[PDB]
């Protein structure tokens, strides 16, 4: 399939080169995979989700995404227009309040929720979690992400937007999960993107057009926006049977566009997520 005039991120993940505007992808499109978006929640009722999104868990008075960011990231994963995996099931876990903040305990709870909740969900192709969040280092947060991974969820996490070594941020610094850096459309590490040895991949992170709350759309920037590309991409790849949860990161890294990013510090991988679709 070919989505024309797609967000640049989508076109980039289906291309060897920057500067193309068409997303190419196998029409399976993540059908039968699930992605948990562990964030501020999802406006399930956005027409871009076509009934494939729902809230499954909140730790606040409401399941409603009053922030937008979880909705944005859900759209990058699997909205029909802005999504990598246009047929994936999206499950919202609202661990963040509507100001984007959450306690680590609550985040941890959410991660463990997913690890169990997936046994209540029909994801014959596999399950992904997209954690578009991060604070300072915490071994409890790291180990929660690791448990989630160990349970057979492909965990994608934002490197962080500190322009620092991601070693100092959690869950970015958990080795067992996929830590995602952000790139911009001229194939540069996004100025804000964390880096370091713990990064596994880069995805599109600068000026990412996706869904927003109030049935709208907007473009925003962040490694948090890169993460759902990788997550969507794992969902897409699992559906194609190219990989499982426990290998998906390694697979995505093995099939990435290599050496294409500039301003990648020495020691950080020069890998850009690539769907490797050949139409």
């Amino acid at each position: 399939a070919a989505q024309t005039n797609a967000p640049w991120g989508l076109a980039r993940i289906s291309s060897t080169s920057p500067g193309t505007s068409t997303y190419y992808y196998d029409e399976s499109a993540g059908q039968g995979s699930c992605v948990y978006v562990i964030d501020t929640g999802i406006e399930a009722s956005h027409p871009e989700f076509e009934g494939r999104a729902q809230m499954v868990k909140t730790y606040y008075y409401s399941s409603r995404d009053g922030n937008g960011h979880g909705t944005h990231c859900a759209g990058t994963v699997g909205s029909r227009t802005y999504g990598v995996a246009k047929k994936t099931q999206l499950f919202g876990v609202k661990v963040l309040d509507d100001n984007g903040s959450g306690q680590y305990s609550t985040i941890i709870a959410g991660m463990d929720f997913v690890a169990s909740d997936k046994n209540n969900r029909n994801c014959p192709k596999g399950v992904v979690a997209s954690l578009s969040l991060g604070g300072g280092y915490s071994s409890s947060v790291n180990s929660a992400a690791a448990r989630l991974q160990s349970s057979g969820v492909m965990v994608a996490v934002a490197a962080g937007n500190n322009n620092a070594d991601a070693r100092n941020y959690s869950p970015a610094s958990e080795p067992s999960v996929c830590t995602v850096g952000a790139s911009d459309r001229y194939d540069r590490r996004s100025s804000f993107s964390n880096y370091g040895s713990v990064l596994d991949i880069f995805g599109p992170g600068t000026s990412i057009l996706s869904t927003w709350i109030g049935g709208s759309t907007r473009s925003i920037s962040g490694t948090s926006m890169a993460t759902p590309h990788v997550a969507g991409l794992a969902a897409y790849l699992m559906t194609l049977g190219k990989t499982t949860a426990a290998s998906a990161c390694r697979y995505i890294a093995d099939t990435a566009n290599k050496g294409d990013l500039s301003n990648i510090p020495f020691g950080t991988v020069n890998l850009l997520a690539y769907n490797n679709y050949q139409a």
